[PDB]
């Protein structure tokens, strides 16, 4: 048995669909990577800091959530080759002709608080010469752009592809930026490397055969 924690609300990675079922890109790919090793998965999706808690108390063996790579994380945790790596971009609504970052200047451009977005827009504000509008959630973000109180909202183009395949009046115009590191199936540094291996192996063999593919594709993702 594989007791994976993941994060409570984290669309299109895991989220619950109309029928309450836990579905998204993590929820897919963490289960086939299951059934091509055989395991017997035990899913749970208290939140991305509980999980983390679970995870350095052993109540838990592994995560996949949404986790981004890095230098710092690597010094208590071990983690799969990336199985995603996120960008971000500017959505628009589909009747607008902005696409450029350089086309910004004394507009509004929205981002959700406690993001890499709001960074991003932070950090490169001086540059562009927009002005920052910050939201609680994407419900809200998204309603701002619909009615023009911002002119842009930046966000992961994984996000935006799924909210465009829901139907919502939303493109992508804009170049994107990588969000360096990729996201990774995590275990505690020094444990478990039959997990990230298995993990790493069953990825490799999906990609070959297309599943990998058709499992980004459901969620909107393309390109």
């Amino acid at each position: 048995t594989v007791k994976i924690a993941s994060d409570s609300s984290y669309a299109p990675f895991e989220f619950q669909n109309g029928q309450k079922k836990w579905v998204g890109i993590d929820v897919d790919i963490m289960q086939e990577v299951a059934k091509i090793n055989d395991w017997k998965l035990e899913m749970s999706y208290p939140g991305f800091d509980a999980a983390l808690q679970n995870l350095k108390a052993g109540q838990v063996d592994g995560i996949i959530a949404g986790m981004t790579i890095t230098d710092e994380r690597k010094e208590t945790f071990d983690f799969s080759n990336p199985y995603y790596t996120s960008a971000l971009t500017i959505a628009t609504t589909k009747d607008s002709k902005l696409s450029d970052y350089s086309d910004l200047k004394g507009k509004a451009v929205g981002a959700k608080n406690g993001t890499a977005a709001q960074t991003w827009l932070q950090e490169n504000q001086k540059k562009y010469g927009y002005t920052i509008k910050t939201y609680s959630d994407g419900v809200h973000m998204f309603a701002a752009l619909s009615s023009g109180n911002i002119a842009g909202a930046m966000d992961e183009v994984p996000v935006i592809s799924y909210a465009m395949k829901q139907g919502q009046d939303l493109a992508m115009n804009f170049p994107s930026i990588s969000l360096p590191g990729g996201y990774g199936f995590a275990v505690m540094k020094g444990k478990n490397s039959t997990l990230v291996d298995g993990f790493n192996k069953a990825l490799a063999e999906m990609k070959s055969n297309g599943d990998y593919d058709k499992i980004l594709k459901k969620y909107g993702i393309t390109a």
